DNA sequence: AAGACGTGGAC
DNA sequence: GTCCAGTCT
């Protein structure tokens, strides 16, 4: 970038800034702590579906120490729908972290800050220029679309070669005077007006240094991959009730959805044998079940299940074992289900 | 490294 | 219906 005029960049860039910078929670102050939590949430989830939960999480979790304090629980129905929950276990991981080996003080040094769980490379810019004034680039999927098109990077933002290329593009031109205003105005930018599709080029304030711009190929830009096509994944579940609460389990603390909570469930296209089978293996537990009752499917990035509902009635002859457990119908409101589960069992109480 | 890892805003 | 809003190791 040795011909661009940075400093008339950083200008413009910065007064729509300020001009067209959204109210959003976490802009309230630079707490450390709040913008750290924000930045976690956000990460591939979008600002509006953010919101609310930041707002819930900091009212139950105010301090770091709080949230270092938290059982595993409590934090995991806080993230309860957000998705990616491996996120919550390693930020919570990392406030313990930061609690004992710094004190209860964010680190302020990136390498430091980055060896905590969950700050990659976009978390330890996003949060350390914004809390500490750290001129280190804070490259999202955004801003890697407003540089592709700034600055004709025509090749796959997926390899390594390009991120480099966009994180010294960010060095070069960033605003040091203000690295946090600097880093959430390229964000923002990707937001409200260099859209995927339709970029409101006209309505832009750095139009005059846009290179995709002017030789008119913003919309071939950033150069991805196609995604692939996912395995689809035939899932029957079950909604067992004893009269007398309703059957469920958690899962695995390791993998897909761990430690959230589900109804009884088997992968296939026998579902209603397959889970007698499972149901009774457990302990003191006879169970008869009914025709289905409804089939949708539930999508992940790299799956896609096909989650087939049956209803049926429990026996116990005692307790339940491990790692199953009994629920009136009243509590299942205070476990932290999957939304594919919490799907399963709305359309199963409307179906009486 | 590749692939695992959730969900829905926005259109 | 399709895109796309990051980190694990
Ligand atoms: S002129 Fe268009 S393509 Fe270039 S940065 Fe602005 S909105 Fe994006
Ligand atoms: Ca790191």
């Amino acid at each position: 970038t040795e011909r661009f005029p940075a400093r008339e960049f950083q200008r413009d860039l910065l007064d729509w800034f300020a001009r067209e910078r959204r109210d959003l929670p976490w802009r309230k102050d630079r707490d450390p702590y709040k913008v750290w939590v924000s930045e976690v949430m956000l990460q591939q989830t979008r600002v509006e579906t953010v919101i609310p939960y930041f707002e819930q999480f900091i009212d139950r979790f105010p301090t770091l120490e709080a949230l270092a304090d938290a059982d595993e629980d409590e934090v995991l129905k806080a993230w309860e729908g957000l998705g990616y929950y491996s996120r919550v276990r390693n930020l919570h991981a990392a406030v313990k972290e930061v609690k004992t080996r710094y004190g209860g003080k964010v680190p302020d040094d990136p390498d430091e800050f980055s060896r905590l769980k969950g700050v990659g490379p976009y978390t330890v810019g996003a949060v350390l220029s914004l809390a500490y004034g750290v001129p280190e680039p804070a490259v999202d999927g955004s801003v890697m679309r407003v540089l592709s098109r700034l600055f004709l990077v025509t090749d796959d933002i997926a390899k390594p070669s390009t991120r480099k290329r966009f994180e010294q593009i960010v060095r070069e031109i960033m605003a040091y005077e203000n690295p946090g205003a600097f880093n959430e105005a390229l964000i923002e930018l990707g937001a409200l007006v260099c859209t995927p599709r339709r970029p409101s080029c006209l309505l832009c304030p750095v139009q005059a240094y846009c290179q995709a711009f002017a030789e008119g190929v913003a919309e071939e830009l950033p150069v991805k991959m196609k995604k692939t096509a996912v395995k689809q994944v035939p899932l029957a579940v079950a909604v067992l009730a004893d009269d007398e609460r309703v059957l469920i389990r958690k899962r695995d603390s390791t993998g897909l959805l761990a430690n959230l909570w589900e109804f009884p469930s088997c992968e296939t296209a026998d579902g209603k044998e397959k889970l007698e089978q499972m149901v009774g293996e457990q302990y003191g537990l006879q169970v008869e079940l009914t025709e289905p009752i409804v089939s949708f499917e539930h999508a992940f990035s790299h799956l896609v299940w096909q989650l087939t509902v049956f209803p049926g009635r429990l026996v116990h002859g005692g307790p339940v074992e491990e790692p199953y457990r009994l629920a009136p119908e009243d509590e299942l409101k205070a476990y932290a289900f999957p939304v594919s589960h919490q799907r399963v069992w709305r359309e199963y109480k409307e179906w009486a």
